[PDB]
């Protein structure tokens, strides 16, 4: 059940519109169980969701839909429009963060006996998902990370806080009943939250969310058509149907990856034969300058996830220096911690090959790999290596992709690999060296 210390139980333009659209979707249920916060967010509270509606879905096995409870949140979208939670720039079309969380929780067989069999007195939904929904609402607000259809939410805890449930992580889908609605405060996506296994999460991150969700839609055992979460699920979709692993390969080779980047311990240095390496291209110097001197903007790597195509109006940095030029490097030696070596293959085979970019972000500086057809970069074929303030950019030409993939295999860089040895890789014709090892 919900935490009683925080939650219990003309109207605002955002509230009225959502509740009216919900009226359309649920005509038999005009007064559903609704929960609210004791201390609202605009009054100092930690909890961003003002209300959580809880609907009773009886079931419909003809379509692939089990009996379940449907949860809808009010708070992430702009409900009031008077600048009490969400800012209005007057140029934005989204209402607040532009969406509201929905959750579909399968009824347990214990609850199912009551529905038809044991008694026909009113069946009140379980309230525990209120805790779950607030928690990810806090996540959204504190990171600035809005949710898109196919997004993942790394989450390393059973959604109910139990010791029995194997579902630890979250995927984001389109709600099959609620779509996107126009409100007087802007637009509202309906982002359905879906509980998943660890391997199901990794695959969505390395490939794409929609593809994993499509596997989960295929059978009742995995959520059915409307992606219903069952907290008793024993096996992942790849364990139950090993067929889907094969289909994943087919479409990974064709579609590539949606993963824009990783937090990664790395270092770079200029491979220069002629003059003096200045302070503006030195890792240690630049990192010291960067260190010296709720959330409106998304954070890494969601900030880089909008355009896999372009680097325009996007930056992998929290704070960026004023840098008038891209300072061109004659050569570059990249040192990469072995823990993230499993992302180079991903970078080249799944991003650069498809005309996309991939960013390795360290403590202060960021390294981005770039394909020839990526726009908005400070880097060119003739000058492929550059440092733009605290942002390093490295061009990888199409001709170099097959060479990089080939050499990665010989070194044994797999999706699962973690080199216990020091690895030196070089391409002298391109003035590019890669070292798999711990920095300094």
């Amino acid at each position: 059940a919900m935490d009683p210390e925080f939650m219990a139980e003309k109207p605002p333009p955002g509230l009225k519109a959502i509740i009216d659209h919900l009226g359309q979707v649920y005509p038999n249920q005009p007064n559903p169980l609704q929960v609210t916060t004791l201390l609202k967010y605009w009054l100092g509270g930690q909890d961003p969701l003002d209300y959580i509606s809880m609907y009773n879905y009886p079931g419909d096995v003809d379509r692939n839909v089990p009996p379940h409870w449907h949860y809808i949140s009010f708070g992430l979208s702009d409900l009031h429009g008077d600048e009490r939670v969400h800012l209005r720039e007057e140029g934005v079309t989204r209402s607040g963060m532009g969406f509201e969380l929905t959750f579909r929780l399968a009824k347990t067989e214990i609850e199912l006996k009551q529905q038809i069999e044991n008694p026909e007195k009113p069946q009140r939904p379980p309230t525990w998902p209120a805790n779950l929904l607030q928690a990810i609402g806090r996540y959204c607000f504190q990171t600035g990370n809005g949710l898109c259809f196919g997004d993942n939410i790394p989450w390393r805890k059973s959604l109910d806080g139990s010791t029995t449930s194997k579902l630890q992580n979250l995927l984001v889908a389109q709600d099959p009943q609620l779509g996107c609605i126009d409100t007087p405060t802007g637009t509202v996506d309906f982002c359905q939250i879906v509980g998943v296994f660890d391997d199901e999460l990794e695959q969505a991150s390395r490939w794409n969310g929609r593809g994993v969700l499509n596997f989960l839609r295929q059978d009742m055992q995995t959520g059915g058509d409307w992606l219903v979460t069952n907290m008793d699920r024993q096996m992942s979709v790849f364990e139950l149907f090993p067929e889907t692993l094969l289909n994943l390969q087919d479409d990974l080779e064709k579609q590539g990856s949606d993963l824009a980047g990783v937090n990664a311990d790395f270092t770079f240095r200029e491979l220069k034969p002629t003059k003096e390496v200045k302070e503006e291209v030195d890792f240690q110097a630049l990192s010291e300058k960067c260190a010296n001197d709720k959330r409106e903007e998304p954070s890494f790597p969601q900030s880089m996830s909008m355009s896999s195509n372009s680097l325009h109006k996007s930056c992998p940095l929290d704070f960026q220096a004023q840098a008038p030029n891209c300072i061109s490097l004659d050569g570059i030696e990249i040192t990469l911690a072995p823990g993230v070596a499993k992302y180079l293959l991903l970078a080249i085979k799944d991003r650069i090959r498809h005309g996309r970019h991939f960013t390795f972000k360290a403590q202060h500086l960021a390294l981005t790999l770039v394909a020839e057809s990526v726009t908005g970069s400070a880097v060119t074929v003739n000058e492929p290596y550059g440092v733009l303030g605290y942002w390093i950019q490295v061009l990888i030409p199409d001709e170099l992709v097959p060479r990089l993939m080939e050499d990665f295999c010989s070194a044994g860089l797999d999706e699962k690999c973690e080199p216990k040895e020091r690895l030196e890789l070089e391409w002298p014709d391109k003035n590019l060296k890669l070292i798999i090892d711990q920095p300094e």
